């Protein structure tokens, strides 16, 4: 006997990560003495305009703009896409869930391509949808032929596709995306890490494909993960319904103000992106030399390593955490054989390699 | 054709209110010269500790605590209820929707007692639930006998009950609430405005009633509407399921930091509440003298007026907006005959009354 819906009674929970203040208690270290490479956060922080704006919020006691129109105007200029195509969310996480709750009736089907962002499987479960897993190949590329086959057989309503992918950082070729867009399915391209690549954003494609959505975030390159602000490009025929169903005030005044302030400093954003891309190469080479790690090529701000040579990947992550360095390990069957190392400052890499050298 | 779920194609949108920056552009007035009494916001703002904390956020680039445990510890101290019973939301709005998402399959029934908070109807529609209406009496009291009868007839899953109610401010007495708690239904008591009354919060009652949830907010008395932080008390048998389905990071770092900072100044919170309660009495007497307004007694930070004597309520609100004063009008059938006036500073009341005189 419970008021809870049946499909939620055995829901597998999401496995989130924990911030510095909580880690400090668990690890017995001050925050400045913890190297945190488990959530793809930008260790340089956001542009200095952000903390100046956050400290001078004029109307914290007034509800935010339900249309986030100031930020959407800035995103229209930034992206080259008109503001009528743009929604802002409490993170891109809000938009992932919003799409599912507006498109998937209970029992509808969604395609997922693991190993990938585990939020898609979680959100599908919360929304009562049924996941069709079409695994990526060993090089993390999409199996386009099998996607076509399952779409024909089972008529799923949507597919989420990360590029650069989390957790390996590989990109989806234009021709693969175009082949999938020919299918009668809603395609959600998640460009959370696109700024770390030389590939252009496909936001503009939504004007030519009424079955494409493109999602973006301020949480990674822009250094605003704590403030919860993301956005996306949507076809006009979809966005009109999403506006009606979207919660009025999930995008806070701090979120809108911080994102607008970050966009005032393109030089800072480019410089921190370039520093992280440079360190990614140095980190890759250092990890490759470790005998029990096999890193994969990446276009993001993280490097995935297969853990080899009989080394226990979970124990590796736990041992490193005890030494003060956090990397990411997932328990999902598709991911548990890897660890994912975010790119930080050069000194963060140096601490990680020092800790690796003292293992066992 | 459309990817959007069928039930959302006919969805009536929520009617939100708009912040000072948007009103300034629409009305052609500086924010200083707009008197904003339409959203129950606290014009004094939050305690000074809030701006000091927001300007010194250490980790804006790091995800927030998915468990909001620091704030929950502070709320345990404030409420006398252990932290295991407490969830924090991106506003109480998040918790209202979370409860419905977790309890209502499409077609499940929810009881509503209008005239009341229109977010319950909106969220029921977004979630695909069926509303069972039991209107309040003309004095805004619940028709308890009719609730009992309709629960037997329709077998609903839950009921939301606001006290002090929005939009009139009346309280639900203990005898009536206990009678409803005897029913086989989940009862959600919305205490958004309880601090403006002399009635104690019923958060502690969740320990003796596993079909009671009590919701609260920082948006009103505490002056944090823009930061999006609310909370509630939940039975342990329910909260374990809600934790699993709750989005991991909707409560931002700014929300948790600002709420914790506000709780550090109970003197300020009490003083601003007392100033607003004092002005509520002055406003009530002034509105009562207006020949075409009939105010209702209130325990909140707003006063509802029936618009009488043939005066158009919508035109009244629009005429006042053209003079620089915003009050609340709803198009809903049960609400369109009234206007709702929030309690502000004394000077705000004085501007309102000047504008009312200019329409008489
Ligand atoms: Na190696
Ligand atoms: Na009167």
């Amino acid at each position: 006997d419970s008021f809870i819906r049946q499909h939620l009674r055995k829901l597998a929970p999401y496995q989130p990560i924990l911030p510095f203040e909580v880690l400090s208690s668990r690890l017995g270290r001050k925050p400045e003495d913890i190297v945190k490479l488990d959530a793809n956060e930008n260790p340089y922080g956001p542009p200095p305009e952000v903390m100046e704006a956050l400290g001078s919020i004029r109307f914290p006691y007034v509800y935010p703009d339900p249309e986030s129109r100031r930020l959407r105007a800035a995103l229209a200029q930034d992206s080259g896409l008109e503001s009528e195509y743009i929604l802002v969310g409490c993170g891109a996480d809000e938009l992932i869930d919003l799409i599912m709750r507006c498109v998937l009736d209970p029992g509808d089907k969604i395609v997922d391509c693991p190993p990938t962002f585990t939020m898609y499987e979680f959100d599908a479960a919360v929304n009562g949808a049924l996941v069709i897993k079409v695994p990526r190949r060993p090089d993390f590329s999409l199996n386009v032929e099998q996607i076509i086959e399952v779409v024909k057989q089972e008529k799923p309503k949507c597919i989420f596709l990360t590029s650069p992918n989390n957790p390996d950082g590989s990109i989806i070729d234009d021709d693969d995306l175009l082949k999938i867009l020919e299918l009668p399915i809603l395609v959600v391209l998640d460009e959370a890490y696109i700024e770390f690549s030389t590939i252009e954003s496909k936001m503009s494609w939504v004007k030519k494909h009424d079955n494409l959505i493109v999602l973006r975030t301020f949480s990674k390159r822009a250094g605003l993960a704590g403030l919860r602000v993301g956005y996306g490009a949507f076809p006009l025929s979809i966005i009109k319904y999403l506006w009606r169903a979207k919660q009025p005030y999930n995008v806070s005044v701090a979120a809108e103000i911080s994102a607008c302030a970050a966009l005032q400093n393109p030089t800072y954003l480019e410089n921190v992106k370039d520093a992280l891309v440079k360190e990614r190469g140095r980190l890759f080479d250092l990890l490759k030399a470790v005998p029990f790690l096999k890193p994969f090529p990446s276009h993001s701000n993280f490097i995935l390593c297969e853990v080899t040579s009989g080394v226990d990947p979970k124990k590796l992550k736990e041992d490193l955490a005890e030494m003060g360095v956090m990397i990411r390990h997932y328990s999902n069957k598709e991911l548990k054989g890897y660890v994912r190392v975010s790119v930080g400052k050069p000194e963060h890499t140096d601490v990680l390699m020092n800790c690796i050298s003292r293992l066992s």
